């Protein structure tokens, strides 16, 4: 993999956010002769494997079409580990078990699954000390957090390093390999253990090009959210910016170092929250505590697929509590300057936040999962591992 | 690249097709040791890749959006050989080098760029006695056929060991990943210097259209059927333009000019090797022929219009068939019910036998190369 050179990267505290970097080339083969480019980058192709073989590849499930997500799988590189976090009717999840096993077994490669509400995850959980996710009902709720708290929690017990997220909504196989070769290019480049790989793919229309009244507001979004993020940090840094183009980048990757660190919000708010974080963590606006991080700094990713991302999902309460989750978190940022609170303010209520004098609900946040004893969790779930385990 | 092992295989002479392969696993990794489940194949990526080093990718493009064939290109396993076969419009042709050169640049690597209508080409034709794509104005004519011919050449020229052809069309550089590295699957699979990959993928157009190609390989395995006796359902790829093949393979195989091409490339492999007739190839009697079938995980969106396009498709194809010195009289005559039954005419007529352009080998390259000899770096793209 080829990939341009950030021209520019926004330091902020001890946080290196770069600016987005295209993929030139998907596979750029064996190298040999280095000629030096001091503006691009080739990524050989044997240590993007041997990250990847540092790597686990999270797939979350909720119901989704089986013949996709095999699909899903069949694109993986075949060094990463492969969980699937499942989330699907008790019998839905049985076929994901049957279809995850044939392929492990098929591609003669190893893989983990599990489900949200799998009670024995709630016990592993408050037995290590991290009760925060569950239900009333006796175990961890659904939620998209929740999910990746599950995530990280197999990712760590498995040894990997890195751990990066996939949309099973993808019906195209080769774009999911570049994606995840994407994380792995991103954590080759990277220079310190706490490193984040923010995928995006970006698309330009016109007055003479279709797009659907629903791809178009989709943008006219995200776009917003982006600059939101730009208005925070440059609330903070004096210096107007624009180096966010990843605020809603829900296929990611991070290094579990990094994860674990971070809290972590439960609706929408997750992806734009993980930045929200990270800079109110490591900004330099706050005594910063940990001294690996202080010592190493972070570096946030965000690298432009050369694959289209066609995920099917629209209408209302999914692109507008997209923006409502996203300016609530700005809003409320141990960050913000009484100005970015006000801008953000208006386009909420001035779009529906039941006014005058309205205000988001503030987030809610699970804390870091260095908190959680991954010792008694591994205690907690010894007799169990042969079933989430798939031979 | 795991995948499966085809069902069965049609022996035909010495052509043996095999049934469709579908890529189970997109990469499989580095094998350092062998459980080898042989209810598959799996591929190491150093083989892929050593053969991808001797392989020639041809993109052909007449006008293409340009963003839609840089996208292409960015798809192209770095081992591979570009070759860009442009007729395009005269200043697009000119973007289009830009483009190339660009691209090749900054990615380190070697591409060849030609245009069909390039006089030059014409002439180098000319020389080494292979005069019968060049046209009424001196020029070689524009069409599907005359494209690979020229294709071919610059990948002989260039040494490379395998040509594989790509659809500019994508809108996916990871389709066009998986496709290249499909086609390198099939001659490391191969066990023999000819070998053939075919790529294939399993809307009220889209019906039609792929009603048509139901139609069409079924006229295909109607003629093997026909010479064996026996009812084949191998053969899924008859209109598979994305196909690859080795050198040796194509500079024999001669050439139908549009539409007929994919086609009459199986008919022909059948006539020549199929072992109904004289077969003096010491070579090709020897090791035989492969075909290869791949289906892949990644859909194929190149946007196709035109309804009456695809009829076309149809007559083409079914004329193919009913035109072979192989086809007995039952499949000369399905052929044309199924025709006239939809276009074809009268209460019979014959549909047009088909131009066939004469194998490659009957070509002398070092007279080419003399030829080309001021000119290859207006095709080297540095
Ligand atoms: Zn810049
Ligand atoms: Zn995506
Ligand atoms: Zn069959
Ligand atoms: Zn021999
Ligand atoms: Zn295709």
């Amino acid at each position: 993999m080829r990939l341009e050179i950030p021209n520019h990267t926004e330091r902020f505290g001890v946080v290196r956010l770069h600016e987005v970097q295209r993929i030139l080339e998907l596979d750029s083969g064996r190298v040999r002769d280095e000629s030096p480019a001091v503006g691009l980058r080739r990524l050989d192709d044997a240590d993007l494997r041997d990250v990847l073989e540092q790597t686990a590849i999270v797939v979350p499930t909720r119901n989704e079409r089986l013949k996709l997500l095999e699909g899903v799988l069949s694109g993986i590189p075949h060094e990463a580990l492969i969980l699937v976090a499942s989330n699907s009717s008790p019998d839905r999840f049985q076929m994901e078990r049957d279809l995850l096993e044939e392929f492990a077994h098929l591609t003669e490669r190893p893989a983990l699954i599990f489900h949200q509400k799998d009670p024995a995850l709630a016990e592993a959980l408050r037995a290590g000390g991290y009760p925060h996710p569950i239900g009333e009902d006796g175990l961890v709720r659904s939620g998209k957090a929740e999910g990746m708290i599950l995530a990280l929690v197999f990712a760590a017990l498995s040894g990997r390093r890195y751990v990066g997220f996939i949309d099973a909504d993808n019906y195209f196989p080769g774009a999911v390999w570049e994606y995840v070769r994407a994380y792995a290019a991103g954590f080759l480049m990277a220079k310190t253990p706490f490193a984040m790989v923010r995928i995006l793919w970006r698309y330009k229309p016109k007055l003479t090009e279709d797009e659907g009244v629903v791809f178009r507001r989709y943008g006219r979004v995200s776009e917003r959210n982006n600059r939101a993020l730009n208005q925070l940090i440059g609330g903070v840094s004096g210096f107007e910016t624009d180096v966010v183009k990843t605020a809603n980048a829900g296929e990611h990757a991070m290094s579990l170092g990094l994860a674990l660190r971070l809290p972590l919000a439960s609706g929408y708010a997750v992806e734009p929250q993980e930045l929200v974080s990270l800079l109110e963590l490591y900004g330099g606006v706050f005594p910063l505590e940990d001294e690996e991080v202080l010592q190493h700094g972070v570096e946030i990713f965000q690298i432009e697929t050369r694959n289209p991302h066609l995920h099917e999902n629209k209408g209302d309460e999914h692109i507008r509590d997209m923006l409502l989750a996203c300016l609530a978190t700005v809003y409320h940022s141990k960050l913000a300057t009484e100005e970015v609170r006000q801008s953000v303010l208006e386009e909420l209520q001035a779009a529906g936040a039941l006014a005058p004098g309205e205000e988001p609900p503030p987030p809610v946040l699970y804390p870091p999962l260095s908190s959680l004893d991954l010792q008694a969790v591994r205690k907690a779930l010894r007799g169990h591992f042969s079933r989430f385990r798939v031979p």
